[PDB]
């Protein structure tokens, strides 16, 4: 937790997992109660790992793509090498960039694979995306 | 078998063989006639094996089609 006379409080946090809320306290500051984390790991691991495997490389040709739509590398280099399937499911989540209703989508699936699904499916549209970009941009070339 | 906490009659078993009820006496409680076994061995044991074989492949193909749908 690293402090600032600019006027900003930027705290350098490294998060667990999701929880839910039950209600909502007034403040300021303002309060609110949860649980354990809900981020479970149910039955049929292998096809856990096989969906981690699958959504890994999917996220690694989408960033080594999207160099001309600006993904940065460093994302790429903090995915490698982990633990939890949820820690690898999460941080490539956030790496890639769409909306924050879809991300509470996200959060919103406990199971693994669901949330290991939704990013495959969020990056497929967003790969289609870019092949329509890269398309219309030879388009523009060609076109000069 | 034993008895749950909350009301329920809880007991483990294995099926042994079936067979054919031939006439129903009033109930209840309900009463079952039949045979005691009437089931029918393997005979020619190699297509019963090669079918074994392909029935424990296409079950694990049928378990490998899940994606969001997991199976024990």
């Amino acid at each position: 937790a690293m402090r600032l006379p600019d006027g900003t409080l930027q705290v350098m946090v490294e998060a667990r997992a999701r929880a839910q809320v039950t209600d909502y306290i007034p403040g300021p500051y303002l309060r609110a109660r949860g649980e354990v984390f809900s981020e479970i790991f149910p039955i049929d691991e292998a096809v856990v790992r096989v969906l981690v495997e699958e959504l890994k490389e999917a996220f690694e040709k989408y960033v080594a793509n999207h160099k001309s739509l600006r993904l940065d590398r460093y994302q790429l280099e903090a995915v490698k090498g982990t633990s939890d399937p949820a820690m690898l499911a999460d941080t490539i989540a956030y790496h890639a960039t769409w909306t924050v209703a879809e991300k509470q989508e996200i959060l919103e699936l406990t199971d693994l694979e669901a949330r290991l699904k939704k990013v495959l499916g969020l990056l497929s549209r967003d790969l289609e995306r870019f092949e329509l970009d890269k398309r219309v941009a030879q388009r523009v070339k060609e076109q000069m």
